């Protein structure tokens, strides 16, 4: 039983989402993925979100006030509260595994520069805060973050949705002049088995010597 | 000016996307795409035959085909610049356990193929990737190292948590100062690696 809410100021963005889960997971009550748009608790007849910098520099930076009452209203003391950026801490596996098994998760979403970083500290005061970055580019905001976040923690979760894989293959066994590896269609199942190693271990000294 | 197509058997997924177009396909408008896998193994592989149909259609040999899957070279910052010049991508994603290898090697006869990962975790297909990879490399569209420190805006004082002095300043020198140090401070606790040094 897992709760999933997101903030953002482009809601529509997260429904890809919702359109992932199942039904028999929902109505089983394995999981809740709600979407909230950061406007609701903004003060200001002109809904503001963002305000300049301090200590100048471009773009502009989305404001504490706005942000603290968000959170204040939607976590509780058990929430992990999951905040992308693109100076976190690697997510990784490791980090979906554990993530996996929260009761919730808040996954504050930013735009233009980022949070006020007074909004992840003072939140880590009374909960538990995650700063994640999902890879080495940079996006516009934390949506695209929070659906791959998503995405890799629920698959996780029971029912509800080292080395590289190598090469896969199926029918038909002749293909634009290019055969399955003769090997797979063998019935030599250990040999199979140590094709299929070496395999990887190339893919992964030519795509990723990182990983030796 | 860019074109991005993407093929997928969920294009509902995709739905979150002048200068620039972006066209979604359906991969069954070209047929059940998938089989088991020859050798063994859980689960089910992509038909090369269908996909073979569509990227006949939809590719040229100036096209960059983008293939997400977790055993690809890294996606990074750098691979959006270079991409960020192309006339044309077209990113094909899979799902199951992924597509039979000889789409790619076939495509790779006739234009130029890059095998992609977007990060080390695991996703169910790869339309998740095709957003993430869309915006990296649209944003640096002609037209349109270290870890990046943290941010402040008003008030200056927010439940007792003061704005950083130095950013009250007005003091350029000392702004960039004490920045480049929250930066190299942040990036040697969360990325070692950024800067040569041994990962946790
Ligand atoms: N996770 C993750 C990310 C993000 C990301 C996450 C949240 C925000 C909020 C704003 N931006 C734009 C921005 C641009 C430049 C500097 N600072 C901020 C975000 C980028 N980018 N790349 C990743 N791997
Ligand atoms: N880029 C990227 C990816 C993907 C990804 C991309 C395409 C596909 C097509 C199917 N799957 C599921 C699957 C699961 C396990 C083994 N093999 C395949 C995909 C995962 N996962 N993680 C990334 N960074």
């Amino acid at each position: 039983s897992m709760k999933i809410d997101v903030v953002t100021i482009f809601p529509e963005y997260l429904q890809p989402v919702r359109q992932s889960l199942p039904g028999k997971a929902i109505d089983a009550g394995l999981v809740d993925v709600a979407v909230h748009d950061l406007r609701r608790w903004t003060h200001d007849v002109h809904k503001s979100v963002d305000d300049s910098p301090y200590g100048g520099g471009p773009g502009m930076v989305m404001k504490p006030t706005v942000w603290g009452d968000a959170l204040d209203e939607i976590c509780t003391s058990e929430t992990l509260l999951v905040v992308p950026t693109p100076a976190g801490y690697p997510f990784t596996q490791e980090t979906a595994w554990q993530w996996s098994t929260e009761d919730h998760l808040v996954i504050a979403c930013g735009r233009y520069e980022g949070i006020d970083q007074r909004v992840a500290d003072d939140a880590a005061t009374r909960m538990r805060v995650r700063e994640v970055s999902i890879g080495d580019y940079v996006l516009n905001g934390g949506e695209a973050a929070a659906l791959v976040i998503i995405e890799a923690v629920l698959r996780l979760v029971p029912g509800v949705l080292s080395l590289l894989e190598g090469p896969s293959y199926t029918r038909p066994p002749s293909w634009r002049g290019m055969d399955v590896p003769p090997v797979l269609l063998s019935g030599d199942h250990a040999k199979i088995a140590a094709w299929r190693a070496e395999q990887s271990r190339q893919r992964t000294i030519e795509r990723r010597p990182d990983l030796l």
